[PDB]
RNA sequence: AAA
């Protein structure tokens, strides 16, 4: 059992635990490809290798091999022919393909060669090469394979930062580690943005990155520097490094500061390059959802004729792009949510039903998404259905997740006003009373929420 | 990647 002690010891995809889920394997393989194609990086063997190890998760190990070739081809031109150690990492995934397919000599072979390079670099360990080119790898290679992953791979990025503190890859994938951890708790009470002063250190350092400075800019609008960030996203657009990438992000900051013409426009740029990027479907219907409520807003709701038809085509887009987003990545829970709420302006009560009967199913990384799917089926329950019983069931679920939200304080404030209701029509429903009191409760009004609990009792 |  030598062999298989050695390959646990390597650092490469088989030993990174990278935790593939086969529902999100088509759309990784999209965004590894779409990578290679267009993001504009110094060395290119981590995402090769990347996608050997995705072959290889689908049953295609000689297809993979083409890949780790193709990435050892790369590195002679990446490097000028010359040594790199990001090379271990192919030759331990070499390693690991030849031990899968039964070719153990050549197993051997590539161990070996690991082993030769750890002693000529006077690595303390025979086969785990420790350098910070390698600690960038697997933090970049956990930074491609979903939210999960993010603590993991900023933490990859900040051992390198402890000990060089102007590192500028580990400089970059700390920031984009922290940029996209501060977005799961956008919405969380006192959330802080720990990411902006490493996105400034990051730009600081990779002064030609394009995907860096459009982060930048949308941490700076939405931390109310709107004016500052705009700059970034005009140097990033100035410039060709990583164009389709600098377009998305550049047309979330258009669409968000109102100007939804300009980020259609990129964003239809974008789809030419990678048509089945979800993000992009998702961000092009959130542009034709924002179209909807500007025809709403100057139609005073009652759009009529070629108004009509300009509302209907928006949803019908809308909904077409959120469908296209979910079909790639069927555990996209949000694209799924903005689906069934658009369903809802369409009429199509069935089909939002059926999206949020998906939701209440998913386990999602960021667990305050719940909050946000409980509340707006609530609000469907309320409002589409007319069923109190099922709104109150689950306002309730969301207010249970306890994290401070603004979409809990939305759930507590729409129970107040559905039970307030109730109680104009029935003085005496011991329920509301007592749901009354609840609310009373979480808000800290202690001597009001006592007196409706004790009047809910009495009748009892 | 909604918020
Ligand atoms: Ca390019
Ligand atoms: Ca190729």
């Amino acid at each position: 059992h030598q062999v298989k002690d050695s390959l646990e010891q390597l650092r490469c995809h088989f030993t990174w635990e990278l935790s593939i889920d086969d529902d999100e394997m088509p759309d990784l393989e999209n965004r590894v490809l779409d990578q290679i194609e267009f993001l504009d990086t110094k060395y290119s063997v981590g995402i090769h290798n990347l996608l050997a190890y995705v072959k290889h998760l689908k049953g295609q190990n000689e297809e993979a091999l083409k890949s780790l070739k193709e990435a050892e081809n790369l590195m002679q031109e990446e490097h000028d022919n010359q040594a790199n150690v990001r090379s271990l990492v192919t030759w331990g995934n070499f390693a690991w393909m030849y031990y899968h397919m039964g070719r153990l000599a050549e197993a051997q072979t590539y161990l070996d060669k690991v082993e030769n390079i750890c002693k000529k670099l006077s690595n303390p360990f025979r086969y785990r090469m420790e350098c910070p080119e390698i600690d960038c790898e697997e933090g970049w290679a956990l930074l491609k394979c979903g939210g999960k992953n993010y603590e993991r791979a900023k933490a990859c990025f900040e051992k390198v930062l402890e000990v060089d503190p102007e590192n500028p890859e580990s400089s970059a994938g700390y920031a984009i580690s922290a940029y996209r951890l501060d977005g799961f708790k956008l919405a969380t009470k006192n959330h802080k943005p720990f990411s902006l002063l490493p996105l400034r250190q990051a730009v600081r350092l990779n002064p030609d990155a394009g995907y860096i400075k459009v982060l930048l800019a949308l941490k700076l609008q939405d931390e109310g520097q709107e004016a500052e960030g705009e700059k970034y996203i005009e140097e990033a657009l100035a410039n060709m490094s990583s164009q389709t990438y600098v377009f998305r992000y550049a047309a979330k900051f258009y669409r968000r500061k109102g100007s939804v013409d300009k980020a259609l426009e990129l964003l239809k740029k974008a789809l030419q390059e990678t048509p089945t990027s979800v993000l992009l479907h998702h961000q092009i219907g959130l542009c034709y959802k924002a179209q909807m409520i500007q025809i709403k807003e100057a139609t005073k709701g009652q759009p009529r004729g070629q108004n009509r038809e300009k509302l209907d085509k928006m949803i019908r887009s809308a909904i077409f792009h959120f469908e296209s987003a979910v079909e790639k990545k069927p555990t996209f829970e949000v694209a799924h949510l903005d689906l069934a709420r658009m369903y809802i302006e369409a009429g199509n009560h069935r089909k939002a039903e059926e999206n949020f009967q998906k939701l209440l199913c998913m386990k999602p990384v960021v667990e305050e998404t719940m909050q946000d799917i409980h509340f707006h089926y609530g609000r469907f329950q309320e409002f589409q259905k007319k069923s109190d019983v099922n709104a109150i069931i689950h306002y309730l679920k969301a207010i249970k997740i306890e994290q401070a939200s603004l979409t809990r304080d939305k759930s507590i404030n729409s129970l107040k006003k559905l039970v307030l209701r109730k109680l104009r029509r029935k003085a005496l429903d011991l329920e509301s009373l007592s749901l009354l009191g609840f609310v009373y409760k979480l808000e800290g009004n202690m001597n009001e929420a006592e007196e409706y609990y004790e009047r809910a009792e009495r009748l009892a």
